[PDB]
């Protein structure tokens, strides 16, 4: 049983990254720095007492004052020295620091793209936002404190320790040892209160700004039903409850902050009256004093911050136990153990006895079969709860079916290399995502080595190349997002032109006109009909009227296949294709 | 320049209320601990080098044990009581500090919420959650910087250098005031540039997190065209941009430290020269050294922060000013000034010549005119970019025309109060948005006192209630984001069941059923028949086969009124209106 080191320890290799000499040469020269500044600030405090000493002793300066000015000059250049090497270790470690940190990125960003709807169950809007806000900070901010502050504080204190103890060191030792202890021992109580007064602040918080946000973005809303009084009575009840519990956190850091200086204090007075008892009887000299003065301040300058070092450094253990834990998290999705790659040379699609679910304890596809022929054109149509979403996202193997398989080609994508699966299955689904980027490498999204022939010629495939001619940057327009506005129309038609880059054998059209206007999508469904010229087509419709021209439909129901032929079959069959057609038919 | 200087002004009436009570006397108490806190942070060096000359000389009245034992004891004490004073003054204040942030938040959202247009302009994604998360915490850092911070260290430098001039040369407070000044103009600049390379910084990071965000959001289109390399290879780019640039900004901070550092310690080895080389010749005591070293180190270990502090008082000042901008900001469509309230008795809708556009340079409206019978059931259609929404948008007065007018019973609505007018409306648009509270708040929102009871009526007449009981939670379900998901027909029936709340004379239907399935919509379409009792009714419908049984149907084309008429007169007529249902047909 052990965590924390553990987690330090898989991390020493992105600080140790033994790849890059340079790197490693850095940390060795950040760890000089370190020795050389903790070295020059123990240092200083013993030429003060020794100036000190020339000034109440003779020395060996015959005016006295030249080993005095030697000695204060001395000081001075220490203190600037340390500071100097600090910031000379902070400048050389930096580039190791964020070096390691974005290869911690990197790696947990790409097991990320391998874990296939751990996210379908989690996308939130405000835990994507937290986590990839907060990912780095947090890390930064416990690597540097720990770092820099415990690791010099630790080598400060068994220095300060040594010393102490060879300049009696029979008291004064015990006494700084037994001071450090009881103040590390009440800053990490008083700190552990402290972080759930602050979580529970941190929550109010993010109400009140989530209420605020809420209402501006519904400001429409608000307007229509007039409730501009209540939203603001509702934000101000909230920023109070924020309000009361900042004040309450604040009150505690308060105590914190006494507490510390009252155990900081009473060392300070205790070394500081034995040293002048010690004094008055001739042991030690008023530099002594001095020397112990400037030591203890020395030791507890950086132990003031120690409350809030604590608090992050713990924060950032438990991120960075989180990010390893989100790559050591097993693939559900796909076995492929030395998988062969899928040869698509007839493009059939074979449903045998599916049987599939979400969730064990409900229950959608109750051993749908059924046979998609290469080449044809098939429709799959359904109620509500259908399942034929299901259908399109089992075709590319986002799960796995319980009881049953899926063959393309007659071969089961379930033994095939995902790769080569998604390869020859290209989809355009009802809520198509552009990204912000221009319009050219939406376009080109399609294939890698994506050529700028193909992107035209997808263009004039999809009849948007006129569209994108007409704008005054052409390809390199920016959409999206932070850009150019496209309609529903343009956003499909992009679609179309990303798969027709693809350019896969296997094409499916889930619910595509399903928000369209009536023009726009009979434009649209003609460009469909025409990219499906040598391609085995599925086309996954709501309205029954769009599909008609089908080389065949197939109705699903519960979960399962109702019917199965062509229009005019299933409307002479006077069955439920033949109720919904009649539905709909005015 | 000068805009801080009023934007502190404007403040000043949040930080000392004049017309408030007992958060002033909160205030003063504050100011006195102030006080008390600088007075003895300023007296325990004098009790330091008083032990020193006790410690130094053999004089004295008491034993110079007693006196050294004394001093020293005062000297810890001081510092105790200085640390506790900081710390009250810091619990007294935060009340205060909290009330004046949350007051001026509050205002900042009153008067964004009295503003229309500027929204749509200002809708970016980053935008809204940015200013938000950002704008309060601008706010608190740079108030407790400059209230505990600057001002303190302006009374500790001005008592310094009165103590400096009354208790050493001219020179010790020449050398101290030219230092100051020094550090002050050398960390002015080197933080200027430091701020430019950190936003520098600060837009590189926001980039490649924004690519992060925005290639896992997209992880399903991902899949699709197997890119995943290419987005690894596209945030590991964006992450060595941020790397360089955060490597950059820590190198520039230390290199801030190094000239802080060098200045300070200049100005401390000439000062302990000038002291111990004073003291040699008599003029000065030993105890001056450490009287000296003692009170240049409390004045400048809080000018340590010194750039920090002054980038974080930019940033406050700049966001203030922001804030106080956004509440003068002028509102577009303002009530007119003795407005009498809309008082509904015939529910007519007039417009007489109606001309407008978003912007001068196009015109959508060209001098639209018609009228909707009171208790009439009327439908709007037209192709795309028609302008329907547009006559949706005017009802409400979201604008106001450039040359016509809108009545409502024969009352202008330019001319009467926004609030009544609409209150007498209500609308049901193509994408509802729902709160994030509970579904019986988000059918509760369409009145203020909506009872439990009135939320079951609406349910009722939305049939929606029977879809809540099913609920575990019943009615305090949460729903919308971060909760439990509703589909679009289920979204549109909180939405009638809000302006079923409502209850408002006249409704207006955008567009609502353009995006559900055929069984939720011919259930909705009857839903919005029957709620259409004995009220005036405007449907716009994209498919003319929704809003066939109008009473009457108004064709829009190219922003003008192309025909009028009922269904059938308009299908005799074999005109647009007769050309768009025969393109329906299908
Ligand atoms: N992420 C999910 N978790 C749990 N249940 C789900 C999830 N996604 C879909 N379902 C359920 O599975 C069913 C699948 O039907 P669906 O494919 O949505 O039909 P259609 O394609 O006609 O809308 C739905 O009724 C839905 O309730
Ligand atoms: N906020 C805006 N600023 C500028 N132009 C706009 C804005 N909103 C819409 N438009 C343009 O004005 C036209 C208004 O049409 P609209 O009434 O939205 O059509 P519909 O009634 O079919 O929704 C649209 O064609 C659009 O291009
Ligand atoms: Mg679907
Ligand atoms: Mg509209």
């Amino acid at each position: 049983r052990h965590d924390g080191w553990q987690t330090l320890k898989r991390f020493l290799p992105y600080l140790w990254p033994a790849d890059n000499a340079v790197l490693r040469r850095r940390v060795v020269g950040a760890i000089l720095m370190v020795l050389l500044g903790k070295a020059t600030t123990l240092a200083l405090p013993f030429a003060y007492k020794k100036a000190v000493d020339a000034m109440t002793l003779g020395g060996g300066a015959q005016p006295a004052l030249t080993v005095a000015l030697a000695f204060v000059l001395a000081y001075a250049l220490g203190r600037f020295s340390g500071v100097l090497f600090d910031n000379l270790r902070n400048i050389v470690f930096e580039r190791v620091g964020q070096d390691a940190t974005r290869h911690l990125a990197e790696n947990v960003f790409a097991r990320l793209h391998k874990l296939s709807l751990r996210f379908h169950l989690a996308r939130r809007t405000g835990e994507v936002t937290k986590v990839i806000e907060r990912g780095t900070k947090s890390i930064d901010t416990m690597l540097y404190f720990l770092l820099f502050n415990i690791a010099p504080t630790v080598i400060e204190l068994t220095a300060v320790i040594v010393i102490f103890w060879l300049n009696f060191g029979l008291g004064l030792v015990t006494a700084t040892i037994l001071a450090v202890i009881a103040y590390v021992w009440t800053t990490r109580t008083i700190t552990e209160w402290r972080t759930h007064l602050r979580e529970k602040m941190n929550r109010l918080d993010g109400q009140a700004l989530a209420r605020a946000v809420d209402s501006l973005l519904n400001y429409e809303t608000v307007k229509y039903f007039g409730a501009e009084s209540r939203e603001e009575a509702r934000y101000a009840s909230a920023a109070r409850a924020y309000a009361d519990a900042a004040v309450k956190s604040e009150n505690s850091l308060g105590l914190l902050n006494i507490a510390q200086a009252l155990i900081v204090n009473l060392l300070m007075a205790g070394a500081m009256a034995w040293t002048v008892y010690g004094w008055s009887q001739g042991k030690l000299t008023v530099g002594d004093l001095v020397f112990v003065n400037t030591y203890l301040t020395q030791l507890f300058r950086p132990l003031d911050m120690l409350g809030m070092v604590y608090r992050t450094i713990r924060q950032g253990l438990i991120d960075m136990a989180e990010m390893f834990r989100l790559i050591d998290t097993h693939i559900e999705v796909a076995d492929v153990p030395n998988a062969p790659a899928l040869v698509v040379n007839r493009p059939s699609v074979t449903f045998d006895n599916v049987v599939f679910g979400y969730d064990r304890d409900r229950e959608i596809l109750h051993g749908l079969s059924f046979e998609v022929a290469a080449g044809s054109r098939v429709a799959i149509v359904g109620p509500s709860g259908a399942g034929k979403s299901t259908i399109a996202r089992l075709l590319f193997r986002f799960y796995d079916p319980w009881e049953g398989r899926i063959l393309i080609d007659g071969q089961d994508i379930a033994h095939v290399t995902q790769t080569s699966l998604r390869a020859a299955l290209g989809i355009v689904p009802q809520d198509s995502v552009l990204f912000n980027d221009t319009i050219g490498y939406n376009i080109a999204y399609g294939r890698d080595g994506a050529s700028r022939a193909e992107v035209d010629a997808a263009a004039k495939g999809a009849a948007i190349a006129d569209f994108i001619a007409r704008l005054p940057q052409g390809y390199d327009t920016e959409v999206g997002e932070r850009g150019l506005k496209l309609s529903g129309g343009e956003k499909q038609r992009v679609a179309i032109a990303r798969t027709l880059v693809k350019n896969p054998p296997i094409l499916l059209f889930d619910e595509a006109t399903s928000c369209l206007d009536t023009r726009t999508e009979q434009d649209i469904l003609s460009t469909m009909r025409a990219v499906a010229s040598h391609r085995t087509t599925i086309s996954i419709a709501h309205r029954l009227s769009t599909i008609a021209d089908s080389d065949t439909i197939l109705v699903l129901d519960q979960g399962r296949l109702a019917e199965q032929g062509s229009h005019l079959d299933l409307l002479r069959r006077d069955g439920l294709y033949a109720e919904m057609w009649a539905r709909q038919a005015a």
